[PDB]
């Protein structure tokens, strides 16, 4: 997250670290959101290479003991039939990921609340974007939970020219785009958090930025609109 601000550790308690196997140690790689006690939702692009991952709940500080961690394997990973690695800007852009334990809830640990099946947002709604990912374009991860004000830029407006054209689809949210603040690498899969009827519940995967920068005015980060896809996700959990 360029621009953001540390979070207060209880603030975004549905916020999973995925991290992977690097020699003997684990790092992180992606955001996710747990979505069950038993599954995360992330992107499929945090999962085209065949490592071996893991999950942390309740994580707040990366390189230090918060007391509240619980680190949980990957079983099973589940990525949309029609993603393809080639092609982000096709979007499908989304995982879910069954846990070999269910995590035990908390103060630090809670579920995402998904969105209602369709549900788009009016423009400029209020959004946050949280994670550990990088600070700068170029930049080294965070090592505490960041999140950054983020509203949303509709449709119309995100794919029109002067914005991301035709490489955004109405299968995406888009969010940002002032300059200043963005997702960065390190975000993918991430929640963005936004406040409809008085209740934070998370609309978007986080997908891609701008190959030209992280934080680049009128390209807006791009998330997976998780409204797209409410019945592939209980279609999958229901069965697996
Ligand atoms: C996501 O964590 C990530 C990581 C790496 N190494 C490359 C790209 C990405 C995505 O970044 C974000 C901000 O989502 C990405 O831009 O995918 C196209």
């Amino acid at each position: 997250v360029v621009g953001g601000t540390e979070a207060q550790r209880n603030s975004w308690p549905s916020q999973i670290s995925l991290q992977y196997r690097s020699g003997s140690s684990w790092a992180h790689t992606c955001g996710g959101t747990l979505i069950r006690q038993n599954w995360v939702m992330t992107a499929a692009h945090c999962v085209d290479r065949e490592l071996t991952f893991r999950v942390v709940v309740g994580e707040h500080n990366l390189n230090q003991n918060n007391g509240t961690e619980q680190y949980v394997g990957v079983q099973k990973i589940v990525v949309h039939p029609y993603w393809n690695t080639d092609d982000v800007a096709a979007g499908y852009d989304i995982a879910l990921l069954r846990l070999a334990q269910s995590v035990t809830l908390n103060s630090y640990v809670q579920l995402g609340v998904l969105p209602r099946a369709g549900t788009i947002l009016a423009n400029n709604s209020p959004c946050y974007i949280t994670g550990w990912g990088l600070t700068r374009t170029n930049g080294q991860l965070a090592q505490t939970l960041q999140q950054a004000y983020l509203p949303t830029v509709d449709y119309a407006i995100c794919s029109s020219s002067s914005y991301w054209g035709s490489t955004v689809k109405n299968s995406m949210v888009c969010a940002g785009g002032d300059g200043v603040r963005s997702g960065c690498q390190g975000d993918s899969g991430g929640p963005l958090h936004c406040l409809v009827n008085g209740q934070y519940a998370v609309h978007g995967v986080t997908s891609f930025v701008s190959r030209l920068g992280c934080n680049v005015t009128r390209k807006p980060t791009v998330f997976t609109r998780v409204s797209a896809y409410i019945s592939w996700i209980n279609n999958v959990i229901a069965s697996n």
